[PDB]
């Protein structure tokens, strides 16, 4: 197992343009195209996303690509972040995947907010931390992906996703 396998079981593939589950046009592997809730506004980006005229409408290797920019711009965006480098470095190998996928979901913005988990994290307080991380939007409007993602944190082996 790893991110990418990760990430391809939490979001699917998809490859006409479809609302997320917060209802955002999104395509792919959760690739997030707009929150204006435009229909034309999504093609718009999609295309200049690919770079051809799509119509709604791409290849499994088109999905792919931007899955692969995806996750590469998370990671870096983790490493670029003052508040996140350094629970980052902290970590395991497999619970770093879960930190990415956090990002992939929410944006580092999002995930920025959780103070307190990261701290917990980065003490290794594994038990709390999961605790600390449920009590949240996040869990409460997306709970099996959530629970599948604090397993992670929790455990630091990929049981969750078995
Ligand atoms: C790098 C990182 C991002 C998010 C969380 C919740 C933890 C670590
Ligand atoms: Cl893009
Ligand atoms: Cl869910």
């Amino acid at each position: 197992m790893n991110i990418f396998e990760m990430l391809r079981i939490d979001e699917g593939l998809r490859l006409k343009i479809y609302k997320d589950t917060e209802g955002y046009y999104t395509i792919g592997i959760g690739h997030l195209l707009t929150k204006s809730p435009s229909l034309n506004a999504a093609k718009s980006e999609l295309d200049k996303a690919i770079g051809r005229n799509t119509n709604g409408v791409i290849t499994k290797d088109e999905a792919e690509k931007l899955f692969n920019q995806d996750v590469d711009a998370a990671v870096r965006g983790i490493l670029r972040n003052a508040k996140l480098k350094p629970v980052y470095d902290s970590l395991d190998a497999v619970r770093r995947a879960a930190a990415i996928n956090m990002v992939f979901q929410m944006g580092e913005t999002g995930v920025a907010g959780f103070t307190n988990s990261l701290r917990m994290l980065q003490q290794k307080r594994w038990d709390e931390a999961a605790v600390n991380l449920a009590k949240s939007r996040w869990y409460n409007q997306t709970p099996n992906r959530a629970k599948r993602v604090i397993t992670t944190f929790r455990t630091g082996t990929w049981d969750a996703y078995k």
